[PDB]
């Protein structure tokens, strides 16, 4: 007795485009592949896919992978759930252009997985049952990168350039449990037109919480991500990137971020989060305000 499922998927506008989407479904217990589907947009670029799939009922693990080169071919070498999990765990080198931007034809890798979903009997090919992953209405894809958003609220006349340093070389389609093994060279951020906003992107990067700025065991402070501001005077400022919700201990971002206080930050950069800096460039110093939010 079958199930017809209506799958609605979307990213959680080059940053939002989903050019291809693979769905692979496995029996949660046996690991058998029980359904798969591939979608692509000839163009110009959609952010959502809606489609119907037929499968047998039971307990199912759903895997969604977007914007992976030749994912359709890859699906044939994913025979069972064990293969599928290995595939999700691969360290993949981020396309060089993606530290700067997604493009019209090359979107950010995205994924999502939902385990042990109860798929019940029913639906028809014309009237399918809506797929409700973990009770939600939509499949919500997570980008594998974070967005770095640097805004010069004052003193942009003094700015020569901004670079993202120690970015992870690799992304992973499921969250990282270990620090990066390899690091990308410096990325000069891209100015949004003639505004005072600079952008870049980088893969998720785990940093052990036993480390802090100036105490990583590494002269370059790897694996801590930071951005470097260079002024026309040739002054340089390094701003470590952290993940911190709520009020900053001591009220000043830089001393906290630089590991100068008893409380140390988390330096992990998480996928699909938005790191926003508001910077004032004064003659002899900078001031930095910070927030982290969803993308």
């Amino acid at each position: 007795p079958d199930v017809y499922l209506l799958v609605n998927a979307r990213a959680a506008d080059f940053e939002d485009r989903v050019h291809s989407l693979a769905m692979l479904v496995f029996d949660s217990n046996t690991g058998e592949k029980v359904a798969e589907h591939f979608s692509s947009s000839i163009g110009s670029g959609t952010s959502t896919y809606v489609f119907t799939v037929k499968l047998k009922p039971g307990q199912r693990d759903f895997f969604f992978v977007a914007n992976i080169p030749n994912m359709q071919t890859a699906m044939a070498s994913i025979v069972n759930k064990s293969d599928m999990n290995h595939f999700m765990q691969v360290f993949r080198d981020l396309d060089p252009i993606h530290y700067h931007n997604a493009t019209n034809n090359n979107g950010f890798p995205m994924s999502r997985m939902y385990s042990n979903q109860t798929v019940t009997i029913g639906g028809t090919i014309t009237q399918p049952l809506p797929f409700k992953p973990d009770g939600e209405n939509n499949v919500k894809l997570q980008r594998v990168v974070a967005k770095l958003d640097v805004n010069i609220v004052e003193g942009v006349e003094n700015l020569q350039k901004i670079e993202l340093c120690n970015a992870n070389v690799h992304y992973r389609l499921v969250p990282n449990q270990s620090e990066p093994i390899q690091f990308y060279g410096p990325v000069e951020l891209r100015r949004v037109g003639a505004t005072n906003q600079w952008l870049g992107y980088m893969p998720e990067a785990i940093v052990e919480s036993t480390k802090w700025w100036g105490n990583t065991g590494n002269a370059e402070n790897k694996p801590i991500n930071f951005f470097r501001l260079t002024t026309r005077g040739g002054l340089v400022y390094d701003v470590p990137i952290i993940t911190h919700e709520g009020a900053i201990p001591g009220g000043q971002y830089l001393p906290f971020a630089k590991g100068l206080l008893a409380d140390k930050p988390s330096y992990t950069v998480y996928r699909n989060r938005h790191y926003i800096y508001r910077i004032k460039t004064l003659p002899d110093k900078i001031e930095v305000k910070y927030s982290i939010c969803d993308w």
